[PDB]
Order: structure tokens, then sequence, then C-alpha cells
DNA sequence: TCGCGAATTCGCG
DNA sequence: TCGCGAATTCGCG
């Protein structure tokens, strides 16, 4: 709603775009909202420059790769920024993902399990994969002070209210959401420290305990909590302040360019 | 061979013991090396005692829990210490993960596939799942200048050298380590930040990029690359030796209780 | 009982 | 071709 902002995201809903297309919507709008900068979507990034960007930090990191041409591919893609000094900087890193299939098997009134005889399905552990490209793109933005990644989950498994659904034998089925049985929520909080889950982490926050000062860079985590499919004109808001997040960081590195123009 | 070391290792290799048992293993080696210090196994940690520590670190952090008796079982267990203070310091966490079924297909000259016509099997990405546990300790020792994590690594997705198996009909198949077939290595490196696999990382690195000195948390990561099975004893010493880390970063806080005897 | 973990086959481009 | 990703069912105690 906040001017070009609410056109955009009509658009995202309009065409219930995936996560991948929100960010290169996110792209768009940040060109629209600063004309004098210069942004660009990717959907991979090699290993090589992971590992080139670590041993910027120190000498002694990254020198493995096993596969020379591995690499990472967040399904949301990379939305980046030219600074000043001509190189690209992250400013944003979208993914979804999508974990119990309850929802839909108990309105179609399909029992589970081995025997054929349970409501629900106890939830696996897939989705603990997800803290590898958060950890990937922690390690390629070490230098940064701030993370922009941001991670929707979408599901039975990770419900943050109760919730009832009704069988075609009109069977009512309810779910809690604090249920260990479906709640895999618990599998992803390392990601962010135990900070709040749907919210703007983006700034990295530092800390101590020996006069160490350490720096903490905590993935935002949105989660459709009533187990219903995501708004894509919502994931385009949180995506955008992200970036417009991103951008405040490295403002002191985008200065000349917003000048000369 | 270092003394009792040598004696326990052999114990553990007559055994063939799992990582778990060899974790108990190294408790009662630390126990008889240091009789005067306190050690403890413990199979899990519960997440209210993450949030605990998170806590400490800083008020902000540790503040979500979804399933209230939520919990993390890594397979190896954990050893602890007490230490002047009466506080538990963890000294080591120990896993061991399998991928890749290559070496026992061929050695059958079982084909795979939907087709059932592949030598090979298109490795999957399964063992991603490890960086949570990897996380959810770094967060537990937040405060700690070491982390005493180590993963062990066994399977065809894991391998460091080229190795040939031969079918029942002795065709021979030869299997290329470096090839992003089979080999998930890259799929673990970030934990590690690059750093050197089969090596004791116990030891936190600081670094800096702007006035910022900041803590890295590195996982200890080895792989019998050739496709082997992993040797108890190795496993031993190879923990044994990590745990010996551990003790000497947090010496500080052990020296009481190693005088008073 | 509830809740953590195993690690797999094959889609995709 | 090669190499990243989807996320599942059910064992276990």
């Amino acid at each position: 709603s906040q001017g070009v902002i609410g056109i955009f995201g009509d658009y995202a809903k309009a065409h219930d775009l995936a996560v991948g297309e929100v960010s290169k919507l996110v792209k768009k709008a940040l060109s629209n909202e600063y004309p004098q900068l210069s942004f660009r979507y990717r959907d991979s990034i090699k290993k090589t420059e992971i590992n080139e960007a670590l041993k910027k930090i120190d000498p002694d990191l990254g020198g493995t790769l096993f596969v020379s041409n591995s690499s990472i591919k967040p399904d949301g893609g990379i939305v980046e920024v030219k600074d000043d000094y001509g190189e690209w900087r992250v400013v944003l890193v979208a993914e979804a993902k999508h974990q119990g299939k309850d929802i839909i098997n108990i309105r179609n009134g399909l029992l589970v399990g081995k025997r054929g005889d349970q409501d629900l399905m106890t939830a696996g552990n897939a989705i603990e994969r997800s803290h590898k490209n958060i950890s990937e793109i922690a390690n390629f933005m070490l230098s940064e002070s701030h993370f922009p990644y941001v991670l929707f989950l979408e599901g039975s498994n990770f419900l943050t209210e109760n919730i009832s659904i009704t069988r075609p034998d009109g069977r009512v089925v309810n779910l809690e959401y604090n249920s260990g049985i479906l709640n895999r929520l618990d599998r992803l909080t390392a990601a962010n420290y135990g900070m709040p889950i749907n919210s703007n982490l983006c700034i990295n926050k530092f800390v101590n305990h020996k006069d160490k000062s350490i720096m903490l860079q905590a993935a935002s985590i949105y989660t459709q909590g009533d187990g219903r499919e995501w708004d894509s004109k919502i994931m385009f808001e949180i995506m955008f302040d992200i970036s417009t997040t991103s951008l405040r960081v490295l403002g002191r590195d985008l200065f000349e360019q917003l000048t000369s123009k």
C-alpha cells in the first residue's frame, strides 16, 4: 500500500507468483524506487564464489572444493545491488519450503500410516536441510553487517495456532499447534537464535560474553501458521522490507551513486 | 597407542563400537586420565536447555519454543565436564551419518534407476540435515571458546579418492571422487567455513573485517574417503583428541579441581 | 503417549 | 552430460 509497493503487491497476488518470481518483482520495485542504483537477480551462486568471499575474510577459510562446479540454488534466488566500488552486495535471498500434508489428507478423508488408520502423519525432518543454505549464505556474507535471508514455511508441520479440519463424512479433526506430533518449527529456530519468528532480522546483532563482541547472522523465518498457502502479496511486502533494510545497512557504500545522477 | 589410549582404542576396535558407545568410551578414558575431574555422558539436550544458554548471552535470544518438550539427540551423544563453578561444560558432541549405497549395489551387481539400468544412483541431499544439530550446539555453546562437534561421514557419497568396485560378473566400475554424480562433501563444508576436513577444529577462530573480531564455530568433519566403514579405534582417537582439546580451552576453569585432591 | 531421527529415489534443467 | 533440490514414510524407544 506504500505507493508503488501497493501496486506491485496486487500484481503478485493477481498472479499467485512463486517465491522466485516474487524476488524478481522485488528487484523491479527496487529499481523503480532507486533509479540511480543497479540491481540484479541471480538464481544461483557457485561454491567457488563462496570460497573466494571466505578467503577475503581469512586465508585459511574456503579452502575445500570437491566437485569443482558445485553450487547452491535457493528456490527464491538472490537479489543484489552494485555498490560505489563496483562490487555486488546481497540485499535478499529467499527460500520457501513445504512439509505436512495432513490438512489435505483430512479434507480428503484419507487415513494414513502403515495400517492406514491414522488421521495424522507423524511429521518428518527433511525441513532440517534448510540450515545448509542459510549457513552457505552466512559464510558468503561474513563480511556484511546484514543477513537478508528469508525462509517461508507452509504446511501442517508449521502451525502457530490450533485449527480444525472437517472430513468428507463430516468428522472434524482438531489440530493442536503445540503438538510434537506435527510441529517442526523448533527444527528451524536455531537459524535465528530463538529470536522472534515472522520478523525482519536482517540487521545483524552483536553480543559478548568475555570481551568477545561476536556477530550473529539470524535468518528471518516466516510461517503461514494456520496451515493455509502463502499470499504472494504479503511475501512481496516481507521481501521488499528485508531488501530495503539491506540497502539501509549498505548505505555508506551507496552514497556516491545516489549523488551522481 | 598413547598409553591407555592405545588400550581403550583396541577395545573399541574389538567391539566395532557405534559412535555413541565410543563417546561413552571417551568419557571413561577421560575419567581415567583426569581422576580429579568429573565427566558425564548424555544422549540428549532439551530445547529449553539451549534456550536458557542463549538467554544468558542476550535476553532477546532463545525466546521461541513451540513444542515444550522439544529436543535434539546427536547419535553420538554428548560428553561434559564439571567446572570449578559446578557448571557442566561440553567437551564433545559426536555424530555419524551415512549416504550412498553404490559400493554395495555394484558388489551385488544390482542395477538402479527408474529403468534399473544404472550402475550409480544420483546422490541425494538428506545429509544437509546435519547442519541443524551443528547450529543447535553452536548456539548452546555460544559463550564457549571451543566447539567440539565432530561429524563422521561414511558412504559412496563422501569419497576423497577414486576407487574401483568389481561386479559379480567381473565388470569393474570406476568411481571418480570429484564427480558431482555422487560427491556430497561440498554439502557439508559450510559447517567448518571451508577449513580442512579430517582435522580437529575445536579451537574457535576469531576473524575481522571492520573492527569486528567475530568468532567462528567450525565443526570437525571427518570422512572415510575410500567408501569403507569407519574403524572404531580411529574414531575413538579422533574423539579423545577433540575432547582433550576442549579441556585445554576450559583449563582456566578446571584449575581448582585439579589442585584440591 | 510423543517427538527425533534415517537417508532415500528420482524430478528437473 | 551433471549436480541441486523435493520432502516423504515410518523406525524407534
